[PDB]
């Protein structure tokens, strides 16, 4: 089996992707946040606290046929940026582009932090890390990838997102036309649960290319791209008047400035960042203080390939036995 999903910026700034996925019979679509970082499939729900709903669609279990309340289980999960959601389990039949997993985890939310209620765009999350972190307690449960993998026609989703604009989610196949040239496979480790992988290195905009390991993960759930700070500091100096400022939480730069790209190794390939991947606009209405898309990882404790670079890329989650990482242009 197969399916493929279009995936859609949730505004102006590419600040996240929403994907379309039916859940229960018959179908409830919520627009979830497929995240490579996580391992749950959690949903607003007609569980969550009335307060906390601020316009999300939520998903009601007792008006679907198929869903089953799996019994004692709950889950409870904290990620990178502070937010937070916690609830009860059921299993239910959940669709993604066409493919359909049965008996699907599906985390109903009783609580949600602030960030999810203020966010009416996001119903939930689709976790697509290992289900090594997935939460439900006692019994951990599968994500939907690794219930779909056996039935895939390749063990692979690929990950396709757009520049201000729609992308693609496919699960089973890699699209040959989504991408030019050939896609360079390297090397995953899934010791922490996440596909972590080692660049080659960097450039900044038409600067000659440092060959160096720079450790990290890709996630698609993650908006920028978070690298140490000798690198990022390399890239920022480069940018007139650009600096990193305490009060606002990173660097900022003058919205009147052109940015240079930015260049990661993968292997002996490289896959550029356009300069304005980088543009996150003003740092408030109206300010001429515009937000960096680049920034240090320093006291996050790992390197984030999120969302800045992958949407440069065609990017393969290949879970076989062994599981790697392909990066390709487009």
């Amino acid at each position: 089996s197969t399916g493929s999903a279009t995936t859609t910026p949730i505004d102006s700034l590419d600040d996240a992707y929403i994907t379309p996925v039916q859940i229960g019979t018959p179908a409830q679509t919520l627009n979830l946040d497929f995240d490579t970082g996580s391992s749950d499939l959690w949903v607003f729900s007609s569980e969550t606290t009335a307060s906390e709903v601020d316009g999300q669609t939520i998903y009601t279990p007792s008006k679907s046929t198929t869903a089953k309340l799996l019994s004692g289980a709950t889950w409870s999960i904290s990620y990178g940026d502070g937010s937070s959601s916690s609830g009860d389990v059921y299993t239910d039949t959940v669709s993604v582009g066409g493919l359909t997993v049965t008996g699907q985890a599906v985390e109903s939310a009783k609580k949600v932090s602030s960030s999810f209620t203020e966010d009416s765009t996001i119903d939930g999350l689709l976790g697509l890390a290992f289900s090594t972190l997935n939460t439900v307690s006692p019994t951990q449960q599968k994500t939907f990838f690794d219930n779909a993998k056996a039935s895939l026609d390749s063990p692979v989703f690929t990950a396709d997102l757009g520049y201000h604009a729609p992308g693609t989610y496919n699960f089973g196949f890699i699209d040959t036309t989504a991408y030019t040239g050939s896609i360079t496979y390297t090397a995953v480790s899934t010791k922490q649960g996440f596909w972590e992988w080692t660049s080659t290195g960097y450039a900044v905009g038409s600067g000659t290319f440092k060959s160096t390991s720079i450790d990290g993960i890709a996630d698609t759930g993650t908006t920028l791209l978070y690298l140490p700070a000798t690198v990022v500091s390399a890239y920022w100096a480069q940018v007139s008047g650009a600096k990193s400022s305490s009060s606002v939480g990173g660097y900022v730069f003058p919205c009147s400035a052109t940015l240079p790209s930015f260049t990661f190794g993968v292997g002996s390939a490289r896959i550029v960042i356009p300069g304005d991947y980088i543009d996150f606009g003003p740092i408030s209405t109206g300010s001429s203080s515009c937000f960096g898309g680049i920034q240090s990882s320093a006291g996050i404790g790992i390197n984030i390939f999120g969302d800045v670079a992958l949407k440069a890329a065609f990017v393969v989650f290949n879970g076989a036995t062994t599981p790697t990482l392909g990066f390709a242009s487009k």
